[PDB]
């Protein structure tokens, strides 16, 4: 068996928009997806998705809501990523560019599937119909799906 480690991804949809962010550097840049990072000691995962958001979109918000759950399997690492997906309650501030990332928003008939991760195509349809879910995915590299399953959940 394998060890995973937590992180968080925050969606902040609206009812006509969506809020992504393009990551700027580094390996993996180009990419647009949802704002989060790695779970800290000691802070509950929506307080650790809480921060996240704010570090990388500059936005401020009281209260989450868990929408999903996805574990990403790459080949050649062992450890698996155990991503808790959140939307936003509501948002009261304006999104800010950093040297890291860039947010942007997208009209909710503009999704930009071909510029997110290939696992998006396939859960974020749930979260646009507020629908819960739980996904895995295994992944060569980047960009190539070898397995994954995707189910509908009552309860994340
Ligand atoms: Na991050």
């Amino acid at each position: 068996m394998k060890a995973s480690r937590l992180y968080t991804l925050v969606l902040v949809l609206q009812p006509q928009r969506v809020l992504l962010g393009m990551k700027k550097r580094g390996f993996g840049a180009g990419r647009w997806n949802g704002f989060g990072g790695k779970v800290q000691e000691g802070e509950t995962i929506e307080d650790g998705a809480r921060r996240e958001l704010q570090e990388e979109s500059g936005l401020t918000v009281d209260a989450l809501h868990k929408v999903g759950q996805i574990v990403f399997e790459f080949v050649g690492e062992p450890e698996l990523m155990d991503v808790h997906v959140f939307c936003t309650d509501s948002i009261q501030g304006t999104p800010v560019e950093s040297d890291e990332m860039r947010p942007c928003w997208f009209q909710l008939d503009q999704i930009p599937f071909k510029d997110m991760w290939p696992d998006a195509s396939y859960w974020f349809p749930l979260l646009l119909q507020k629908k819960k879910f739980h996904g895995y995915f295994k992944f060569q590299g980047q960009d190539t799906i070898l397995d994954y399953t995707l189910r509908e959940v009552d309860t994340v």
